[PDB]
């Protein structure tokens, strides 16, 4: 109408867009700066990047731009675009994007006494430390930090206000605890000047129920299925064949667990240390398979059983496991004939005696390393489990 | 020609870009928004973004752009480029683009009396939820919302039109099922202000041939093979190696599958119901595979059956199965030799009907385990394939 | 030079870009649009995108950019940057790019008597329908669709020109068929005139030695070698070993060639096709394996033969193939001594004998099954192969 | 300062930066275009594109931009940004990058005579040809065309200079032979007059150290194991496991191999032969274990050895291999009970003899093949490697 | 306010943005120019690409931003942003961002003297070599290039400040050392002036303790696995299967680590050399096996044992291994009945005699190989982790 043009023909008169809008030179600027979370849109452990979606809200007062609203009765609002009026310079200090700024610039909405308001939208992209140490039960902390860049602390008074997460939309990952800010000031080589700050800490939780159904569960049986080859007979060529593949699985498994986690030094992870442990049992598994077999398939002539091995082997882990111990001329040469044949038919008998109790040996062995392997197992997978913090708690509130 | 350079030299005469084009100040502006669906570029389950090819379409009424077309006899229409004239700020909340504006800005055509229309295309990136508990037979709705950003309820009245799919081109992958829209107006923590928003929602149905005939066939298929162990006599060692290969094999499947999947922990998705069954079935398998073994290669002298195992397994399952049973001193000298050899034959032969006897209960309980897992495996496949709703109605419409 | 420098101080003398240069405002202009294809740079069937390099071509006559050479006789043409005359705004409307127009903005070259001419180069992307229906043999057809977007039947008469391929660099991957095209008038939900537009197709063909030799006959070779299986002797515990090792090479053949396939649900590929009849095959294969070790390690005392088994196997199977059929009271105490172990070797014998006609049958059967395989293989590889149209001509044109 | 600014204030004063800057509007403007290659950042075999760093080098003369000396006493050189003064439309005709020009816009410095200077920088993509013949042996020219779009051979006189690669900085990857210059006119179906450019073509030499180290010696080592098949007895049933693995591990490797090549079918890639061969003579052998096999497992009841085989084998092949070849009613009861068991012992011994005439035969024919596959082997690796050529050059340069 | 108003209305009267300032027109502009480090982002072993974010500083004195500040009391200083000031043309020559200039363009601040401040962030990619000769236990040495691009040492004076690290945020890789800066002269084709330029180097040391733990303990495992088949007994056909098996492990992993080192053909990297000693360990190992095999399936029959082998085997290494070394007319009838069975027994123990020194002869083989495989193996993997300097300190810092 013709009050809202002659009004914005009026206000743009004389106005620099260069110049600090105060009515004294020699006083600070307040402005008022908060933030508006709406979604967590991605968190990167192996780049260490968060992607979020938040608005930003800035709020000052301009000394130029007042009217009475009597001279122009249905104007209430005015709005300027980008290049036409003063804005502040503030930046995401800590960002991530190839180029510097993510914000979409939109209009300045500006009240009849000269209160501007100033919401930009952006996907924003920072760079915040991500720490695997207890993975997948790990609760992570992601500053961002905002300021002016050349306005120092005599010139533009940074305010803070509590964030707004009334709009925010839950992930279907991570579970947000809170985000607190802090405002403060620092020095910098460049000047002499402090140049305050506002910082917003993003604190979430890891929801892991995908991950112990995808992850730990499925490395758990496996584990298991391992110890199979303790019941295995050795007379079935089957039990090297099991190890091995269950060794070559646990391995692709740990290929396809280092392909998403960053390759940093400071810690090893919860993850990394069960799955070594795992996999060193399945190793001494195997070893143990080999020191079975070599006792199974031994040759009677090869040498007598040591009376150590022999007396511990036949009666103690016998006791202890409750084992069932195993156990005329023409007349005279076909009397040698004869004789002979029983010599050596006696002869097997012996061979295949000792034979036996070597294999009574070896499934002796047997039984006992699969009763250690067992025990160690559980308390291993155990503990490590447990070693973690919020462990409990991250249980209860996915599963349960 | 001359009339349309006139026209267009006096139209442009004292016009304000940055005013709202009402003949009154006090009153709202009616803007229609509307919409019109292209094509469904693709639908991200891992990232939770939707594209798609749309053309935006606005349209008012300006106040100062109007004139008799007698004074201009040739011209009806005139258009006006970015930055030139009056335009709506209205933009997609829940964007993301790593630059929230996604339109590329056209022409707005212009009536003889002032209707102002502006269709601006583009691709558009949305973050939506996906939800993945019924995958592969899920239906996705998806919302679109729009809205002005810095223009109240009482300067841009936003109205609705129904959104147009005539020129819509159907995808291979999922299936439209339609786009209604909703208007709705909110409160924010800005401003005490509403501020009207347009919502569009996009429901979508996935065609379900493709994730069939590549994950779910091949699946049953392997879980039907792995149930061959059971028809593999003993006496061949290659049981464990095709329970063990085929365990090896269903796990590549569910690195595959999982590597296309978000990491959401809302809900368990059914594939991944399904490919648990189906890895717990074949762990069962070869444990049972492994006792069968321990039977069949029993020691003689390890220990009598005990009565219990042997009365059931040798006479109720056997009729259960109508299984089949199998079952002068140089004189002296020479016959004691003989009698001896005798003897001995005769112990070989009784050991050898203890271990016929073993092995024979261990075919009857490999049978009896091949009868009770192929009836698990078909009622557990049977019964999480038919939980999933509109099961039914996406298999008669995609392979009936 | 003088004259160029006057002649660019007249030439925009109240020149208004705005304006559509016609000398009578109630008359259309008439535009000439044509194309220039300079290369195919990919074919995404995953995506359905197709990305191709080539030149728009456009042609107008503009009224007022018209001087006479007698006046600048060193001046012929001239030329105009963005922004400073009119230009057509003629847009690809399948675009699939994040940014809507592709261009890249050149000069315009203008005639002493006003034609103009614009040649503007870039990187098209546009989403075109992919049929993977018969891939690898498989022929497409991708529309590019233009049009003025602003601009109806009554202002802009599109016109269209044969497109050119003078300067088009053959792509090793597809073969060019042509690029016709077409110009046809639409009507839209805007408005009520009609917006004519002009669609060229491009046909390509894809050449077929790359996939042949790296998909097809490594997949034939395998399936070949699955039928080793069937000449392997039963004795040596090495059958289900072969058997399971190649489906499983197969299974992860099936997954590389599904990575680079789109998932759509159109139809069934050729290639799935003929994967599912592979696998199929290699499966029936074990199965007949798990039936012939059954019947090889056949226990004496399990059962007699049934009789129509025995007689069709022995006899029928047999000629068929031209099988080879295989086959004092000391005294009186030494004679029944030796009776009872004559006796007991006689049982012996006996058994031998039936596990002899077991084994044979077993053979039969085996050399059975392998005919059959071998037969259905040959059959199902062929006929798949050969269902696809314009095979022959792609294996003609390709290898020979 | 004040002679820098009346320069400055006077130079631009009625300069049209549209005006193509010649005394005389009838005569051609020379420009000098030349090139500085400062890196090859990458070479895309699969997407046929080269990314380069280079610097553009381009020299005119301005008749208007002249100054006298004397008059601006410390003023020698003046700098024009981007759309102050007039430039070459200068464009990379086969440019590979989503928008078409990649130039870094800088300033243009001036002499005190009127000669221009316009070096800017930036990262070129373009599409050349890429022939994976003789990869890794490859020697690979990529063209860089250059011209002005807009001015023809009647208005810009283009002129080449040669290339400058004094800052070149070696490529790990690639070596460079040269890259001459060549200019040339064309015609185009646009207009009637030639429009010359500059190409300038990029010759570079793979170093080949890393893929024969990482290809080309694995696979002569794992084609080199699966020999040992022929040296394995046939008594331990390991024969079809080492070939078939080693089957398997080749197919991995050619999935790798093809993972990084481009899917033209110009020509067959010499590595695709040697893999090719490789997998041929594995399979092969696959199938003479299989024989041989069958041959050990031989039944004798199943017929006489034939006599051409027979004479062969225990013959020819044995001599040239220098081949070891192998070799009172009471009373009269008794005897028929011990005749008996003695000629079942004498049957049992010539059935033993039987078996081992068969074994023998197996392992000479199993030495024969051992030997012929060997020779194969090492022939057809031998004839590939060299069939390439520069391969003899490659190696001295690499290797020695 | 008004002072502030009028002195931003009077500093830009009559100035232009591209004049240098400086009094004398004959005079260099001092400029100086210095760097502030802030994160190292990504280090692209593969593609030779550093990612760092920094900040750039820059200083110089303005002639004409100068004023009193008694006349203007309140202000300062004051801030121009881009294209209103004359600012420095300073470059990252080794750019390998697809946009050749990545700083973002902020404010400039001033002085009431002139001096002016310049401090644009940005993330720079750059393009430095990177050595992988000693990885993983590498330091690397990446260089930073900044100068002006069109400005000579006549014009502009730059001058080197030492870079800040204050803000530097510790990464979890890589370890900084240090950052280095040298200022030099350097002359171009293009002209005869010279133009200096700046150039940081970043030294940054890898840590080693993710490397260790994931690639180069594993291997060591998986290989010390490979020497239990010189423990296995020859009985059980178990040692082609494991010992092939840990290959293709081994080759699985060569695969993982190549996907992630450039294809450089400078040198041999330290971890391929590990791992082709360790597949080159593997193999012997698989040929010792087969031999080993042979060895003990010996042939009674084939022929006698050699002299020189049988006195070797059996004495020397048997010594130095303290080996166990094992070890009417009918009565005529039914006495050459006898002696015939007698005869025949006697020449089976003969026999099984000769097959048991065979044997014992591949368990004396076997033990040797084992003894000198370990010990190889040993020596090899202390040598070659030993060989590359700074392995103790990177030890040293990373695990204790
Ligand atoms: C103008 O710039 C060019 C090169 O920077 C110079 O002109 C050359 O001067 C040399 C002698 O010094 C001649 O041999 C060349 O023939 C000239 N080149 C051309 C294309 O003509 C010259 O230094 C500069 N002119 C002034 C006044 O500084
Ligand atoms: C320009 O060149 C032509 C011949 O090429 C000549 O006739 C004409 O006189 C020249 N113009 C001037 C002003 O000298």
């Amino acid at each position: 109408g013709e009050f809202q043009r002659k009004l914005y023909k009026e206000l743009v008169k004389n106005y620099n867009p260069l110049e600090r809008p105060v009515a004294n030179d020699s006083q600070p600027l307040t402005v008022y700066f908060s933030l508006s979370l709406l979604q967590i849109m991605d968190v990167d452990e192996k780049n260490q990047v968060l992607t979020t979606n938040i608005w930003l809200q800035m709020s000052w007062t301009d000394h130029y731009l007042q009217w009475n609203v009597s001279e122009y009765p249905g104007v209430k609002t005015v709005r300027f675009p980008d290049g036409q009026i003063w804005k502040p310079d503030i930046l995401l200090y800590n960002s991530a994007d190839e180029r510097f700024d993510a914000t979409f610039h939109t209009n300045v909405l500006v009240n009849s006494s000269g209160h501007c308001q100033y919401l930009p939208p952006g996907i924003f992209k920072s760079s915040c430390y991500i720490d695997v140490r207890w993975f997948p039960f790990d609760v992570q902390h992601c500053k961002l930090k905002f300021g002016s860049w050349s306005y120092g602390g005599w010139s533009l008074d940074l305010q803070m206000q509590e964030a707004d997460i009334s709009g925010y939309i839950p992930n279907g990952e991570w579970d947000l605890v809170g985000i607190p800010g802090k405002r403060s000031e620092r020095f910098y080589e460049c000047c002499k000047e402090p140049y305050p700050d506002v910082t917003f800490t993003v604190t979430m939780r890891r929801r892991t129920l995908y991950y112990g159904l995808n992850l730990l569960i499925p490395c758990v049986l496996i584990s298991a299925l391992a110890l199979l080859v303790f019941l295995l007979p050795a007379d079935s060529g089957e039990k090297i064949s099991l190890g091995i593949t269950v060794l070559l699985s646990l391995t692709v498994f740990m290929l396809l667990v280092a392909e998403i986690m960053p390759a940093t030094s400071d810690s090893v992870p919860l993850i990394a240390q069960y799955f070594a442990s795992t996999m060193i049992i399945v190793g001494l598994s195997v070893v143990v398979t080999v020191i079975v077999l070599q006792y199974h398939h031994h040759d009677p002539d090869g040498g007598k059983m040591p009376k150590w091995t022999r007396v511990i082997l036949l009666n103690w882990c016998a006791w202890f496991l409750r084992m069932k111990r195993p156990g005329d001329p023409d007349l005279a040469k076909i009397l040698e004939e004869v004789r002979y044949i029983a010599n050596r038919f006696r002869c097997q008998d012996e061979s295949e005696a000792v034979c036996s109790e070597w294999k009574f040996a070896a499934c002796v062995v047997d039984r006992l390393c699969l009763m250690a392997f067992s025990v160690f197992t559980i308390i291993c997978t155990i503990g490590i489990l447990m070693s973690a913090p919020n462990f409990v708690e991250a249980v209860s509130k996915d599963f349960a």
